[PDB]
């Protein structure tokens, strides 16, 4: 690997929990700034943004479930950073859930009011990017 | 280079496709029949002013995507006239110049992979690939 492939591998291994972590501009949030904390069993790390917690990562242990939540004050996008996820959604007005399988690079848009739950689909650590608008 | 598992192979295929060095597209899924899903398999790059862009076919259509930069390529100055954005480096290295409303000084920032910069509404910003390889950034607008 060259230097940039090396850097991308180090970043991914940090997000996966298997590596060590990798200017005074307030607008910049460096990957070195991402500190994971566990909430309800799931590991979260968010960039420093003007409005807190608008862009971050969720790290899931093998086959780990995140119980149903509801998108509220911002529309939500979930984008697979590594691994594979099952996502179950129930939009307002509908009675039948939708099931989605997402591999790396795939995303799903969760509208306001939609109820959604997430499960790591594989027997390895998976990582989801969470984008609030 | 440790022998990749299946998920590492998928991640590498995706990144090679974003870099334009790989002709195999990211893998598809039957979930791409779902209205709310935008799969990486659906992405297609279009060139504007020499820069390759590909956006997820989300409902608002121009809010989450990728910019692919040729070696040392520059994207000329733009004003974030309507939507603020976040630039998040997916591969490579970028130099970003910003001039924010109410300020006099242009500010220079260097971003490596996983680094992000927030571009406020009204800020004038330019981007140059800092290295002699294709670099890729994710563009997130709000």
């Amino acid at each position: 690997r060259d230097e940039q492939e090396e850097a991308s591998t180090k970043l991914m291994q940090w997000l996966r929990g298997v590596g060590d972590a990798p200017d005074e501009n307030a607008s910049v949030s460096s990957a070195n700034e991402l500190i994971f904390c566990q909430v309800d069993g799931i590991d979260y790390a968010f960039y420093n943004t003007k409005e807190k917690a608008m862009l971050g990562y969720m790290r899931f242990k093998p086959y780990q479930k995140r119980s149903m939540k509801q998108a509220k004050v911002h529309p939500l996008k979930l984008l697979v950073q590594f691994g594979e996820f099952n996502v179950e959604t129930l939009a307002v007005g509908e009675e039948k859930e939708v099931h989605s399988v997402l591999r790396v690079g795939d995303m799903i848009e969760i509208d306001r009011g939609t109820r959604y739950s997430i499960q790591n689909a594989i027997d390895k650590v998976s990582v989801l990017m969470c984008i609030r608008s």
